[PDB]
């Protein structure tokens, strides 16, 4: 029934455990509960909220209420956002406008950038991940991040040094929109954020990417698939008609592991595209006027 002291839990809105809809009874405010059994072999939910308060209040970072118990669950109380990208991309017929989407990349530049300054990577860049504000709220323009449960820390907190170089890392995230040395097994940094960034935008502009539809009989093996169209898909044919996206891939691909991204230069990349086009960065997305769904 409740979350602290003062969080009612309410119905399931979503599904390593599932999303409440809550309401805060002492403020009427609408919330989001994730919850995870505490019986968890493999729990996320604490590290996941440690992850949140090192972000802090950030711009497009969902604000963090409460870590709990609750009843035979863990609970996370947080803000309570609107559709995903994936959600909006469906109702969009899954495509988006190029302005859509370089409104969308100039603001998830920047919500990465942010993360990257808290020491963070983010690693699980996807858009069920990436959610509008509340439909009437101060932010339904304001794409968040959500979802921190696989991220990590960048740079080890006593030395303050970057998180060493290392391969065999095993895979288990989104397959379609991972960096191509996430595929080879490697530690992925900050330039893994930024193209997996890239492939979403591309995802977006295209409405598929052209390794989206391969299947194998292991997982494994269907990462590699996956992995080895990545790498025979020249950017220049992804990237066809959208040269900035192409411009923003070459460098995102070509990063150093440890090298801090220019992350002003990938933004204005994509400013003077905007510029250029005759775009007004109006927040005037694709999405806009239609039906929109509501967690409430
Ligand atoms: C804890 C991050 N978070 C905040 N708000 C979220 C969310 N809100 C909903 C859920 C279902 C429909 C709608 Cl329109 C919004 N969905 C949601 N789905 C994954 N995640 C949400
Ligand atoms: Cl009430
Ligand atoms: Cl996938």
């Amino acid at each position: 029934l409740m979350v602290g002291p003062n969080f009612r839990v309410g119905k399931k809105i979503g599904c390593f455990g599932e999303l409440r809809l809550g309401k805060n009874l002492y403020t009427n405010e609408y919330v989001a509960i994730k919850l995870e059994p505490m019986k968890s072999r493999a729990p996320q939910l604490h590290l996941e909220y440690r992850f949140y308060k090192q972000l802090g209040s950030g711009d497009g970072i969902p604000q963090v209420y409460y870590f709990g118990p609750c009843g035979k669950y863990n609970a996370m109380v947080l803000e309570l956002l609107g559709p995903s990208l994936e959600d909006l991309f469906d109702l969009c017929d899954r495509t988006f406008s190029l302005k859509t989407v370089l409104m969308i990349a100039i603001q998830l530049i920047s919500r990465m950038e942010y993360v990257h300054s808290k020491n963070l990577i983010y690693r699980d860049v996807k858009p069920e991940n990436f959610l509008i504000g509340r439909p009437g709220n101060k932010t339904q323009q304001v794409i968040h991040i959500i979802d921190f449960a696989l991220a990590k820390e960048y740079i080890d907190p006593e030395t303050k040094k970057h998180i060493p170089y290392r391969e065999h890392k095993s895979l288990t995230g989104t397959a379609r929109y991972m960096s191509i040395n996430t595929h080879l097994g490697k530690e992925q940094s900050r330039r893994d954020d930024l193209e997996a960034l890239g492939h979403m935008f591309m995802y977006f502009l295209r409405g598929s990417l052209p390794w989206q539809g391969l299947k194998a009989d292991t997982l494994k093996e269907r990462y590699q698939k996956i992995g080895d169209t990545k790498r025979a898909t020249p950017i220049e044919v992804l990237c066809e008609n959208f040269p900035e996206m192409a411009t923003y891939l070459r460098y995102v691909r070509r990063l150093d592991f440890f090298e801090k991204p220019d992350y002003d230069y990938l933004r204005k990349l994509f400013t003077d595209l905007f510029d250029r086009k005759g775009y007004m960065f109006d927040y005037e997305y694709d999405w806009i006027g239609k039906q929109l769904p509501t967690p409430v």
